[PDB]
């Protein structure tokens, strides 16, 4: 029952500073522009200890499956090859991605009926708000 309140199908309803976040991460112009138009569907499910997060969009579909606290390979939607670890900290899913000596942290939180995603790369934060589909 660890992630019960995250489970479901979620649709993006607002974005702030995502282009700047993607710039800070190193995403190039064309990918930023196309990816920035997308309104992804995030689908979160749990089977035993395995959490799966899918994101479906016109641009790219991604899927990760993981166990909390256990590092894994992830190829991001912008084609970074990263090492990821996702933990639960006080009810927040905290996802750290490491690549090329860099790091970014993505936090996913339930707040009212929303799922709020905060992405941080050095001093840049972007907020992506999802509601139930
Ligand atoms: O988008 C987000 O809120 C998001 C937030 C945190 C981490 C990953 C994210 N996004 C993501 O994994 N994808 C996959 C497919 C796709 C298309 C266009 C823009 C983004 C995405």
């Amino acid at each position: 029952h660890m992630c019960d309140a995250f489970v479901g199908t979620w649709k993006l309803v607002s974005s702030e500073n995502f282009d700047d976040y993607m710039k800070e991460v190193g995403v190039g112009f064309a990918t930023r522009k196309v990816a920035g138009m997308a309104k992804p569907n995030m689908i979160i499910s749990v089977n035993g200890d395995v959490i799966t997060i899918k994101s479906e969009s016109t641009f790219k579909n991604t899927e990760i499956s993981f166990i909390l606290g256990q590092e894994f390979d992830e190829v991001t939607a912008d084609d970074r090859k990263v090492k990821s670890t996702i933990t639960l900290d006080g009810g927040v899913l905290v996802h750290v991605q490491k690549w090329d000596g860099k790091s970014t942290t993505i936090k996913r939180k339930r707040e009212d009926d929303k799922l709020v995603v905060e992405c941080v790369m050095k001093g840049v934060t972007s907020t992506r708000v999802y509601e139930r589909a």
